[PDB]
């Protein structure tokens, strides 16, 4: 019996920062989140959504807003079993797993929903007491006429200011004493639900005799009269009851002059609860919408039809209805499933015990409607159903009369239950505005962060109290329950949308370890909340949107310039930094390769570009899309040339936009120029954002004389580049090469495709025939084969590679012997199932490894060394097959062989390469990473 | 008169690519916008929307539909003066300057308008063939019912398919002769509308006399009667007329019978058009919204009461109406304005002819269309007014009765405006169709270009043929306006939108460079193509709004994967490239100065970090929001050590998640490690994002022997940071340092501020303190002022400048003599004006000139040097004034002074920093870069 701090309140602050210095399933959230479900829908108007609309729609209108909020509650589950599940209650565990600017216009839209959920229950307690307690104490009752709901609603504003004044005094002095009293609360709903199923399955054996007086197809109103036979005998003195004194003008008349309705049409009693005995439910299956100010009238009955007066007797439609109205009265019943999580710092198992405790608290108030729906429309006749306040059972709870001990249990239940639902609205709201106004996310609600010695927000209580005072002024409970319903639906949309955005687009830190939960249920269950929410008002939904998208925008202004500095650039910077950490954990080695450029210049003396063609053709290869780093060296000592290291970069950067190429500058100042190019070539970039090719100009003048630095310095990059697996694209004679307003009428571009690289040598061509200058050429393309080969085969299956990937060009074989292509042919099958076992790695079925030319290639099948029956690597019968076929052919792409094992063969590598181009206007060597497939051509 | 290549069609494609291998502002924008605006609701329904609603609701009704369509022209201006103005029509001048995913959702929406546009007026061709011109040739009348709208519905679907078979046929031949008959087309629209203005004007001399039959507060069809009076006098003998038998049983029956309405409320006979003279424009100022089936009625006339029965014989009110029923109908008038740039590759200056002749346009159609509905409810009956076909007149257009030499002028007038109008968006939806089909944006629209040895799409001709049949299919005009105006208010919401959302987030190349352009136009007149779709369906536009969306984001996907390779992580890469080019524009110099973070962590052998403490303070100051870049050097050869490169970046990542710290990698493998180091601070980021502070370890043994290498590559790398102007951070004794897990109880943080940095040594601490570490420490602050300065206001001053900044700090202040900050205060005024050349740069008053520290400290006012009258620069006259106060004190705070100006002076600043922080336990120097200016402090 010492589990007595039950404590269904919400964590809030002041409890959130001393765990940064137990309870279990059923007393920690199964039962808090059980309290704040039922209300007063349940008690003061559900025998009206039943009465109205029939059981066949009644049950629909509970089914879809008890699965709007399961499928809410799967989201919620998936947000605490991702994190670590931290301790200050919803607010707290919200805007840590879905970062920033999701707790506000969450948190904002909670604070609004139950700072009028506080308005409503107080407005349900006035009602109860106003009526059903004591109709004796109004204050406005005026004469009876035709206006009395404006003078029902007067009522309870003057008693509902003086009931939210008293309210507020509690909670600023006796907090420790509405937190000790939940279980008190707790018991008054449990024995109220408990006392409508006694009493209903007692009504199938003995009904409880309430009466209701009938015209003949026309309800009476019960109260101001006595007896139900207009005769009235005393004792054989047939002196008129009361009943004829309304509808006649006065007694000792039985002569004549009442009127037309009322001398048809006898008046008779009939039975307000049958009981489950008596098949009623066959009455109650159908709807009855009427309009506002027509008389409840019954199947079943007798009508004369001659038409008479309306007369202040009959029970009236109090408001008109629709289906789309009992929607937004019912579903702040649903609301309140929140509060499994409000209890977040005393769970032992947190994580374990919040999925389990919120989704059978669903199954739980989700039976007790659906159940009540069908025990309603089965046990109490549709006349007194069909009407608030009770006018027809002579003042009673519709739903008190079913009751097995006395109507009185559910009126004094309730009364408890509703002031104890207020209470707890009263006390979490501003809890959670005090929140808001730490972390600093808003910056103009800093003042509403106030707290007291140990907790307790003073300055946030008094918008609590005024806000909520707007809806008191605001009388008739059917109106403000639609305003708090598009509210708890506002929020219920961010964060079923923000759990599924989140899980589609891979943000980091986002693995919802939890069974049972996809991406498409929190997305069927977004699609639900916008579907209840335009059929509210669709005026007061637009704009609920956007100022809850405006508050959006200012959260993550305000969130980068105390990150950033200052505002509109720091939007840039925290958007780039976002996309970048997102690269970070994808499967890397994609299957879709394509050239991201590293552009080597060359400056001379006095600071100039040497070759500035170089970042002509750079432009033509990538046609202003992509990612391309251009790179440059000052030789020199870094604290005295960094004046003249600004001063470079600026006539690049203005060279680099008459070329029209987008991407960025990156200038080094080094010691040498072999170890300044080296560190740009394994340093550039920002993570994932990094070059896949080298781009540098072939060094002319090398055969000059008495300078090893000239040529050895290529050799060197050649190297570096060979080592970090990058692509390399050497052009010969850039000086020749077109510009961008030049634009070649006919031509060629040849390709010689020898043994290796086969998807780079046609992704290059196709890549560039898209652009203005190289638009009217054409590709013809040559493959090296060997003898043992079948040519035959191989220019039948390339030229059907090409009918499937709509390429257009033209394929001839040639054949060689193994003496001539030998620096080609030397290392292959060291390095060719080397590439196998990395062929695999990823799925690729076989609609896409008939896609890669060099798999398509590969259906085929005395010492010759580098330095000096041992023979050097010559290319004089190389050369004089691609010069008799490539000559005025305006562009060669051909791939060249890699760099010897060892030095004492750079010499003779560079005078290979020097008679393999020679006799060639434009050359283009090819070196392929190891690494590239390529399935897609564009 | 050589001018006859008019030719209003659209550009489209086969004249951009020739483009990429003249005419004026009236024959060339001009006169193409106003041919395509005027069309058939001007003649067959302005005078339907003039009759209901009145004249005082039809005037609102054109003034918001016509100043929606012109908020769009300077939005559409603002486009054709960004760019250099290509030539191809309108697809390609919007899809250059708002780039690619708005040239879909736009050319895409106006694909679709023009489509349903062609099946308007080919519905609207047959009802002025059907009616009005041969009444005879129909094929489904049907007999004299209660449904006869049923059977007119039938004989527009068969008429109707074979008029759109017969077009088609034209384009796809004869594209050259309805591109010749240009100025043919256009001559029928200006004699029409000046044939209205003429007999306007002649109706008050002379009206034209068209009589209308009423039976008296009743208005009756004209048609099938001959006389107006219910008698039809031959020669003295009294045959009743043929009004007689439509109403009574026959002829010859003047004794009984007739029907209740008929033998009162007299035939008389009023006038159709009384004419500009007598003031009927008091009668049509207000509204006649009816139901449908009701009579036709005026007031002024004169009806006994007496009730009858329906004939056949009356006019019927055709459909129920509203005011938002009539927005869409009259839309359809005022769309067209995109044909002022379908014409862009032949004007002379296509920048300065496209604003002003598109503007001018709008103004002369909008004039027409409002000086009509004054001109119409101020000339013709209101009953007249009140009915499409005519029925009250004999069968004639009721714009056409208005007219001056004849009816025929408009009905032989309208018809060849109309399919004209017709056969023109017949052939300009197949060329934007084949266009978007060009650019692959859109992988599944492949096929649909197809063009012909000329131009002329063949299968996106079979779509239009096909989308624009199921507009046929579906008859009565009435509904197909409607749906067009839904696809054209989405593109010119589309276009609104994304101009007023570039000028705003400052996209890189827009700089519409136009008088009277705002970006609160193109908001305020984006608000109101909203306004006019959702008033008029709502479950039209919420499901346009995301097929315009996810036709939005599957280009952006496809764009993507042929730029990046695959997809989803080419969104990533793309997102990330955006943002940082739009950082490369805006002023440098901000103003609010936020560490970023270099962290250089040195690896010894085996490749361990040996201060791994250092990211533990690097994550406890940045808190995980911003940039952090770590950086190391690996000393060898990179072509042998490529692989330790790979393994040493795992280990330095994998501490980098255990000590939370966000961010990336940047290892480097040099010759030197002075080299390596000395890159690494000039070259790491992507520009924009680059970082902004070195944060180094102290080194830890230097004073050990025989190794100038550990000290000298100190004084290095902080020789290299100030000469890049960098902040620097040195920690001293950082083995001492917290971890994460260890949270001080109690304590302080003492900043020593020494002159210099005044900002930068308030706004460490701050960040500091909001960790969970330094939470419970409270900030001292001491001050070294000299004794020439006031100490009394300088106490009074900081202690007042804390104050609106909410620190929370104390501030005291100590003197010390000129010969013991000699090192700090010698080289201040060559530095100190050269921060004041600098301070101004950009705009700030005082309430942000009083915020900075070291402007608020500044109100103030026997050699010394670093090497051996001569004195060397000491410190232990400093360093026993800090030890004596800031002794366990857990964090000290201090400026460090700058290097000397040459060598030799190296091992006596090593000695100088040895010897001040003698004594503390942690202590953290400080070095500003010269250019850190913090106004707002978080
Ligand atoms: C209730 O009203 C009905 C008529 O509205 C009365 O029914 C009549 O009863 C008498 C007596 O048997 C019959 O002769 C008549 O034929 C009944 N009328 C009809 C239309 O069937 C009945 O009397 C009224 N009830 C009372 C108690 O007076
Ligand atoms: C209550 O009485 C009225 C009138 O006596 C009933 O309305 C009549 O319904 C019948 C169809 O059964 C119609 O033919 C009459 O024209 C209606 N009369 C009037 C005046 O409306 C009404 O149906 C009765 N209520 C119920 C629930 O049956
Ligand atoms: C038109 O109808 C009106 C009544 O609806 C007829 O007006 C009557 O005319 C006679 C002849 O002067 C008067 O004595 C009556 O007083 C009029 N009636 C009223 C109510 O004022 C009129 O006769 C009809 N027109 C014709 C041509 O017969
Ligand atoms: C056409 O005639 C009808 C009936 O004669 C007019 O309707 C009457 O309007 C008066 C108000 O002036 C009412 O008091 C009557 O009750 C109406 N009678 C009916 C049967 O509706 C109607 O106003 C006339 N039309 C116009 C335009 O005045
Ligand atoms: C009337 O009632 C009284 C008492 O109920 C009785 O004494 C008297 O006899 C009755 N009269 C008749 C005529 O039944
Ligand atoms: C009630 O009785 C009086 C007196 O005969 C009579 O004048 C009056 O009209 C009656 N009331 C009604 C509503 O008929
Ligand atoms: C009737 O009309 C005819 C010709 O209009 C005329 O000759 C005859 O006299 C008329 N009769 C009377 C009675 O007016
Ligand atoms: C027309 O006349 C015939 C013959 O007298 C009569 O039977 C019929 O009812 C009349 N028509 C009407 C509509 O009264
Ligand atoms: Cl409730
Ligand atoms: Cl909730
Ligand atoms: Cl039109
Ligand atoms: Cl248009």
């Amino acid at each position: 019996n010492r589990m007595a701090n039950y404590t269904n309140l919400t964590q809030g602050a002041k409890e959130h920062e001393e765990a940064e210095n137990q309870m279990g399933t059923f007393m920690g959230v199964y039962l808090p989140c059980l309290q704040n479900i039922f209300g007063v829908i349940l008690f003061l108007r559900l025998t009206w959504v039943v009465g109205t609309a029939g059981v066949l729609q009644a049950f629909a209108i509970v089914l879809i807003c008890c699965c709007c909020t399961m499928l809410t509650a799967i989201s919620m589950s998936a947000i605490a079993t991702n994190g670590v599940v931290p301790a200050g209650g919803s607010y707290f565990m919200i805007s840590r797993a879905l970062g920033p600017e999701f707790g506000g216009a969450v948190g904002l839209c909670f604070y609004l929903g139950t700072t009028f959920a506080a308005a409503m229950y107080i407005l349900g307690a006035i009602e109860i007491f106003l009526v059903y307690i004591v109709p004796r104490a109004a204050i406005f009752h005026s004469d009876d006429a035709l206006k009395e709901s404006a003078a029902m609603l007067n009522n309870m504003r003057v008693y509902g200011t003086a009931f939210l004044v008293l309210m507020v005094l509690v909670v600023f002095i006796g907090v420790r004493y509405v937190n000790k009293f939940a279980s008190l609360f707790l018991a008054c709903v449990i024995v109220s639900i408990l006392a409508i199923y006694a009493g209903a399955i007692k009504s199938s054996f003995a009904p409880p005799h309430f009466p209701v007086c009938m015209l003949g197809n026309r309800t009476l109103s019960s109260r101001h009269i006595d007896v139900c036979s207009k005769t009235k005998e005393i004792n054989n003195m047939t002196v008129p009851s009361k009943l004829w004194g309304f509808f006649c003008n006065s007694s000792q008349f039985f002569n004549a002059t009442c009127d037309e309705y009322f001398v048809h049409n006898n008046v008779t009693s009939i039975q307000g609860i049958p009981g489950l005995a008596s098949g009623i439910i066959t009455e109650n299956l159908w709807s009855n919408y009427l309009p506002k100010g027509e008389i409840i009238e019954k199947p079943s009955a007798k009508s004369s039809d001659v038409l008479g007066s309306l007369n202040h007797e009959y029970v009236l439609v109090d408001i008109t209805t629709s289906f789309t109205l009992l929607v937004g009265i019912f579903f702040p019943s649903v609301t309140g499933i929140m509060a499994g999580s409000n209890r977040s710092g005393d769970l032992k198992d947190a994580q374990k015990s919040i999925p389990i405790g919120t989704i059978l608290a669903i199954l739980t108030t989700s039976f007790v409607y659906l159940s009540n729906v069908v025990l309603f429309g089965a046990c109490i006749e549709g006349v007194v159903l069909r009407d608030k306040f009770g006018d027809a059972v002579k003042g009673n709870l519709v739903v008190g009369t079913l009751s097995w001990p006395s109507p009185w249990v559910i009126v004094i239940g309730s009364f408890f239950s509703t002031c104890g639902a207020g209470l707890q609205s009263l006390t979490g709201a501003p809890r959670l505005l005090q929140a808001i106004a730490k972390d600093n996310i808003i910056p103009f609600l800093r003042v509403f962060g106030h707290s007291k010695a140990n907790g307790e927000p003073t300055w946030a209580l008094l918008l609590t109290a005024a806000i909520a005072e707007l809806g008191i002024l605001i009388a008739s409970l059917d109106l403000v329950a639609p305003i708090l319903s598009m509210f708890f639906l506002m929020c219920y949309l961010f964060v079923n949308l923000a759990c599924a955005l989140q899980t589609l687009l891979r943000t980091p830190n986002w693995r919802p370890r939890f069974r049972y939960y996809h991406w498409a249920l929190s997305f069927m269950g977004m699609s639900i909340c916008l579907a209840l929410m335009f059929i509210s008002s669709w005026y007061y939904a637009i704009v609920a949107m956007v100022i809850a998208g405006m508050i959006y925008k200012y959260i993550e202004y305000q969130g980068a310039e105390k990150e950033w500095g200052d505002g509109i650039r720091g939007l840039s910077l925290s958007a780039a930094r976002f996309a970048l950490l997102r690269l970070e954990e994808g499967p890397p080695h994609t299957k879709n390769w394509r050239p991201q450029l590293l552009v080597l210049l060359k400056l001379d003396e006095d600071l100039h570009v040497k070759h500035p063609r170089l970042l002509t053709f750079a432009s033509q290869l990538k046609a202003g899309k992509g990612l391309t780093i251009v790179g440059s060296v000052i030789v020199g000592n870094f604290l005295e040339n960094y004046g003249e290291a600004l001063a470079a970069e600026q006539t690049i950067k203005h060279l680099m936009e008459a070329e029209k190429v987008k991407g960025f500058c990156q200038l080094v100042v080094a010691a040498k120029l072999r170890e300044g190019i080296s560190h740009l070539i394994q340093s550039c970039g920002l993570g994932g954002m990094k070059h896949n090719t080298v781009v540098m100009g072939w060094p002319n003048g090398w055969r000059q004389s008495e300078d090893a630095r000239a040529w050895k310095t290529f050799i060197g990059t050649v190297r570096v580049t060979t080592a970090a697996h990058l692509a390399l694209l050497v052009a010969k004679n850039i000086s020749f090469f077109p510009s961008n307003v030049e634009q070649f009428s006919e031509g060629n571009i040849d390709v010689w495709w020898i043994v290796h690289d086969g998807g780079m040598l046609m992704l290059l061509p196709f890549l560039l025939k898209q652009h203005k200058v190289w638009r009217k050429c054409s590709i013809r393309i040559f493959t090296v084969a060997q003898l043992e080969d079948n040519s035959i085969q191989m220019k039948k299956d390339l030229a059907t590679f090409l009918y499937h990937l709509r390429i257009e060009a033209e394929v001839e074989v040639v054949e060689m012997h193994d003496s001539d292509i030998s620096a080609y042919t030397y290392e292959r099958t060291l390095m060719m199932e080397q590439r196998s076992q990395m062929l695999r790695h990823m799925r690729l079925s076989k609609t896409e490894r008939d896609r890669e030319a060099q798999l398509v290639k590969d259906r085929n099948s005395v010492h010759m060394t580098w330095t000096k029956v041992r023979r050097m690597h010559t290319a004089v019968k190389l050369n004089e097959v691609i010069v008799n076929k490539s000559h005025e052919a305006k562009l060669v792409l051909l791939n060249m062989p890699g760099p010897p094992r060892n030095p004492e063969g750079d010499e003779n590598y560079m005078e290979f390469l020097e008679v393999l181009t020679e006799g060639l206007e434009r050359v283009l060597l090819v070196r392929g990473g190891g690494s590239e497939v390529i399935t897609i051509y564009s």
